[PDB]
């Protein structure tokens, strides 16, 4: 649970690090605006101020997101019950 | 259950409070426009009319919404399950 | 169950007609585009080609959200379980 | 389980297949613009790069989700599930 939470995040860090290279060099996005756009992506939020323009850009996206977005949201969640309710719960008492 | 909402409900606002002050002030949005964009963010819809524009605030939006949407959803579902839930199956018998 | 999805219909049908009278006043959509919206909106999918312009139009979507997600969503969900899914396992087998 | 995830496969397939078509024909999209606008809707990213420009594909566009958004997010899930986690935890131990 502490020690699950830790596996999930190297996970999702080592999804979000494959679309800011794959983003930064195909798409040609800063490293910054690619990070950004990977999270902006596999949370489901999607502004569009960065979209692919590429179809290799659109190919990888599909699959990208069919991929990632289980695992993102699977790392939400744990960090939801698993870190941030305790804190939330210990704050109630003294 | 009726009080547990209460909790969800206090942790939202402050939430959203965060967001609309740092938005207002980094992406000098009006204080209404960025508690719009904050709720548009982290319930995932993101229309994108408003975008962060500087790197800061790029940042600050991928550590809000891996913190918030946790959070915010977590509201959603109480007052669906035990406010919004009720007052439905109460109308159905008088 | 194939009781229970009649509600959750009628409750999103009526959530929709409430999203479409309000942006087609207010925001001065034709009816069809502020229905688009509402759905477009309370689904989460969010494409901004339809967004409120106006302070009241976009306090008002922070509350639609709020109420509305929690609802389609459940109403998704059933249409899934109780009514999707059959049609497909009866297909499996003659 | 093994078999199960089959079957959401094609099911998403079928899904995605229809909404190719549909977009290319009536909205005239290329048809990897189309799929790609498919894939981008039922997940709810929606970045409105593309949306739909005519009555028909918004009409469309609405059945579409309420259809497919809780089919395709059912296949994310199983293939997190039966697909995705197996690997991660095989990976944990040689
Ligand atoms: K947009
Ligand atoms: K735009
Ligand atoms: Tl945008
Ligand atoms: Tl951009
Ligand atoms: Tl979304
Ligand atoms: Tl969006
Ligand atoms: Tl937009
Ligand atoms: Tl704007
Ligand atoms: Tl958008
Ligand atoms: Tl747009
Ligand atoms: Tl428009
Ligand atoms: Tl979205
Ligand atoms: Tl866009
Ligand atoms: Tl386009």
């Amino acid at each position: 649970k502490d020690k699950e939470f830790q596996v999930l995040f190297v996970l999702t860090i080592l999804t979000l690090i494959s679309g800011t290279i794959f983003y930064s060099t195909v798409e040609g996005l800063r490293p910054i605006d690619a990070l950004y756009f990977s999270v902006v992506t596999l949370t489901t939020v999607g502004y569009g101020d960065f979209s692919p323009q590429t179809d290799f850009g659109k190919i990888f996206t599909i699959l990208y997101i069919f991929i990632g977005i289980g695992l993102v949201f699977g790392f939400i969640h744990k960090l939801a019950v698993n870190v941030q309710l305790p804190s939330i719960l210990s704050n109630l008492v003294p």
